[PDB]
């Protein structure tokens, strides 16, 4: 189910401050290697937003688990049935992202369907305003479990880049839970060490992202 590649597709349907858009994307991952290959379109015109905060939101399924940690791999447990995963990630100065995905397998491609919402932003800001430049940088995430909700719980923050030279912040909280609640592993606290690499497809012409991302979990021997 994970042992080659895995064809994905990601669908994201939100709105942030009433504008309504549409993402999808199309790629396959390599959980070997903790790889990721994607390419996002706009299906709506021009993104509302920096593509930069919305690549947390587009499957940590395939990040990859060493065989010492794979007793601790809740996101490969709860497959082929799923997770779900939600988030509220708090802009500094800024608006709120409310999201809400199912990442589980329809067939033979693994599927995220997300939902978003994005509240009181400034239409001036460095959102609405897009202000931040083309990158992400590298961030790592500690992971949790939780016996008491049945699933895991991760905060973590991330630098984004700001125009104008500064940096602006993004608070993450996750949360994610099996679908159809049933028996779930729980790992031990562990990080997850991400990166990622953002270009274009220089024969597009639609609003859109190309992106490279490694994902690795570390922390238990």
């Amino acid at each position: 189910l994970f042992t080659g590649v895995v064809p994905i597709l990601v669908e994201l349907d939100g709105d942030v401050n009433g504008h309504k858009f549409s993402v999808r994307g199309e790629g396959e991952g390599d959980a070997t290697n903790g790889k990721l290959t994607m390419k996002f379109i706009c299906t709506t015109g021009k993104l509302p937003v920096p593509w930069p905060t919305l690549v947390t939101t587009l499957v940590l399924c395939f990040a990859r688990y060493p065989d010492h940690m794979k007793q601790h791999d809740f996101f490969k447990s709860a497959m082929p049935e799923g997770y779900v995963q939600e988030r509220t990630i708090s802009f500094e100065d800024d608006g709120y992202y409310k999201t809400r995905a199912e990442v589980k397998f329809e067939g033979d491609t693994l599927v995220n369907r997300i939902e978003l919402k994005g509240i009181d932003f400034k239409e001036d800001g460095n959102i609405l305003g897009h202000k931040l430049e083309y990158n992400l940088n590298s961030h790592n995430a500690y992971i949790t479990a939780d016996k008491q909700k049945n699933g895991i719980r991760s905060n973590f923050k991330i630098r984004l880049n700001v125009e104008d030279g500064s940096v602006q912040l993004a608070d993450h909280y996750q949360q994610n839970t099996p679908i159809g609640d049933g028996p779930v592993l729980l790992p031990d606290n562990h990080y997850l060490s991400t990166q990622n690499a953002l270009s274009k497809d220089p024969n597009e012409k639609r609003d859109h992202m190309v992106l490279l991302e490694f994902v690795t979990a570390s922390g238990i021997t």
